[PDB]
């Protein structure tokens, strides 16, 4: 009777033409209704509740998916020359939705190749759009999901990527996904994310400790992942001086792992950890001495300003 569908998937300025319900012990309470929009402060208001899942009527859901389409589809355009933070809005929603799917749904082959050729999309969609950037690092990790947050390390990835002149499209496709699907592992887990890792119970440090591991032995399997994927995935918490998990030197990585560990490391402060902006790249000269090339470091420093 009821389809659910993924909260990040309503964004930008289209007014809808579908209702949509949340679900209150088993019943179901129209929340949004028909013509609602989610431009500017609306995006936010929508994100202050919890609400990963909605529900639409199953004689609704091509009106919805018809909806969805229509607005990645233009929100990719890069002609509509239409305000910079709603194509964000969109797309980084997008992005998000899609690696929730893959996370759901890893073995479905479809999915990842839709992801994968998203990622693609949404290389082309930074690198040549001077605000892209600013605008999608404005969009909140409110839930502290990781998929959004994982939207968040490609993000940087991807600038990062450019300061460091790697240019091949495949490369930059493939690092974006990794970066991703990158913390896959943690899905399904009892681990608060939302705290220090140096405040963290040795129950939780060694729960945290197994997830790259463990991430990547559940998709190492799956003959449609990328390897680049596979090691990211599996290669992300590892650190230069090898005081990761692995315990992997840059030797042993994936180029492009190093490249996503650092991207990480920024993000897990910000937003995990509640360090500010400014200040994230400073906590990690200091008190993550050794850890991430300085070099990386540097440039991230300068993506935030
Ligand atoms: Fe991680
Ligand atoms: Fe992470």
């Amino acid at each position: 009777d009821y389809v659910s569908i993924r909260v990040s998937t309503l964004r930008g300025d289209q007014k809808i033409d579908f209702n949509a319900y949340v679900k209150i012990n088993d019943k179901m309470i129209l929340y949004l209704r028909r013509g609602d929009s989610f431009e500017g402060e609306r995006l936010k208001r929508l994100k202050d509740k919890k609400l990963r899942k909605m529900y639409i009527l199953t004689d609704e859901e091509n009106s919805y998916r018809t909806y969805l389409q229509k607005n990645i589809e233009t929100a990719y355009d890069d002609t509509t020359g239409k305000d910079i933070q709603t194509r964000a809005d969109i797309i980084q929603g997008s992005q998000q939705n899609n690696a929730e799917e893959v996370f759901e749904n890893p073995e479905n082959v479809e999915s990842y190749n839709y992801c994968k050729d998203a990622a693609g999309k949404y290389v082309n969609f930074i690198m040549s759009n001077a605000q892209a950037l600013s605008a999608v690092m404005n969009i909140e990790n409110t839930d502290k999901t990781i998929s959004h947050h994982g939207v968040t390390v490609s993000t940087l990835s991807i600038a990062l990527a450019q300061k460091l002149g790697i240019t091949d499209p495949k490369k930059t496709q493939l690092l974006t996904l990794g970066a991703l699907l990158h913390d896959y592992g943690h899905h399904h887990s009892p681990l608060n994310l939302n705290q220090p890792l140096d405040s963290m119970s040795p129950e939780d440090l060694a729960l945290w400790k197994k997830h790259p591991i463990e991430g990547a032995q559940k998709v190492q399997d799956k003959k449609h992942f990328d390897q680049t994927v596979i090691n990211i995935i599996g290669q992300h918490e590892e650190t230069i001086n090898g005081t990761g998990p692995k315990g992997l030197r840059e030797k042993d990585m994936d180029p492009l792992a190093v490249l996503v560990s650092s991207a990480n490391a920024m993000d897990r402060l910000i937003t995990f950890e509640g360090v500010p902006k400014a200040e994230a790249a400073k906590k990690l000269m200091i008190d993550h001495v050794g850890k991430h090339p300085l070099q990386h470091i540097q440039h991230l420093n300068d993506i935030l300003k």
